[PDB]
This record gives C-alpha cells, structure tokens and sequence, in this order.
C-alpha cells in the first residue's frame, strides 16, 4: 500500500477527495453515503487501498461522519495533535498513504473501548464483504 506523487492524485481523486486527504478539509456533516451504511464489509483508504475500519466496529454516534470504534489494526492509522481552529483534538492519519482521515475522541461505546472515530466518508472507499475476494481482502474477512 504506498501513496502515488501528489500531481497524479490530482488527477485520479475527485476534488472532494483530494481536499479531505491532502489538506485536511473536512466534509459537510451528514452528507456522505457512507455516514448511515451498515452494511459487511470493510472500508480502506481511497488512496491506497490499504484497510483501515471494518463494518464490525461501525456504529451510529450521531456526530455526522462515519464513526468507528476502532480501526481494523492498531497499525493501520496514526495520530497527531492538532490545535488547528483554536482547539486541542487527535486527528487520524493512515499509516501507508498518509491521509488525512478525521479525528478520535474519548466519548466511545464504553465497553467497546471508549473511543470514536470519526472519519471523512470521502477518505474512505467501502468494500462489501461480497466483493472482498475478489478485490485482494479475502484474509480480512475474518473481522466483519
Ligand atoms: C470533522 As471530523 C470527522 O475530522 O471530527
């Protein structure tokens, strides 16, 4: 899972996309499809393809963005302060392609350990558990 030069992003990753990822935007609340999808499967990083949340640990924290309890490998993501618009948050990096993904906060399911991650369904590409075979992730389907 590597990450392709930022001139070939351009022109591969939607607008959306690129602006999520590369600097960080932040899409509207509740306005991707992926925010009420409940569906088995896996979601990975739009740019790479590396897996970073499964449909396991989806659950509705009603923040307006897809919310993970946790993602589908310690390893997968990455965190970072960010005291960007006056604040103290976590954002949420992946770990290959090194994509800005969203934030974690301490607010989580309690007894599915306490924290939410909450993600840009425009960092994300959804993979159904249908598919996984064929698209390379069959050794993951032990975690939906
Ligand atoms: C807007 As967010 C999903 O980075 O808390």
């Amino acid at each position: 899972y590597k990450k392709p030069s930022d001139a070939e992003l351009k022109r591969t990753l939607t607008e959306e996309q690129y602006q999520v990822t590369q600097n960080s935007a932040t899409e509207y609340a509740f306005s991707h499809e992926y925010d009420h999808l409940f569906k088995p499967g896996i979601y990975v990083d739009v740019v790479s393809g590396e897996p970073l949340f499964s449909s396991a640990d989806k659950y509705d924290s009603g923040c307006g963005w897809p919310s993970f309890t946790r993602p589908i490998d310690a390893k997968s993501v990455t965190e970072h302060d960010d005291f960007s618009f006056n604040m103290r948050r976590t954002e949420v990096r992946s770990r290959a392609a090194d994509s800005h993904l969203g934030h974690v906060f301490p607010d989580g399911p309690r007894d599915k350990g306490g924290l939410r991650y909450c993600i840009n369904g425009a960092s994300l590409k959804f993979i159904p558990l249908e598919q996984m075979d064929a698209a390379g992730y069959g050794a993951l389907k032990g975690e939906v």
